[PDB]
């Protein structure tokens, strides 16, 4: 799992 | 804004 | 449990 | 955006 | 199982 | 910008 | 179980 | 204003 | 769990 | 003004 | 601005 | 118990 | 904003 | 408990 | 837990 | 502004 923010 | 995988 | 993206 | 609860 | 949020 | 909570 | 507030 | 996950 | 304030 | 993560 | 109570 | 966001 | 009670 | 941003 | 980008 | 991978 993981995430990005932009 | 972003994206998540869990 | 839970998760949030904003 | 979005959320989950479990 | 799993989830995505976008 | 954005955020996550877990 | 859980909750969100927004 | 804000957001809560509990 | 957690929170943001903005 | 500002921002908080807790 | 904002606040939480718990 | 409880929680508040304002 | 919002609240929960339990 | 709680937290404030102003 | 969480993370913020601003 | 920026970008985050978590």
């Amino acid at each position: 799992g993981g995430y990005v923010l932009g």
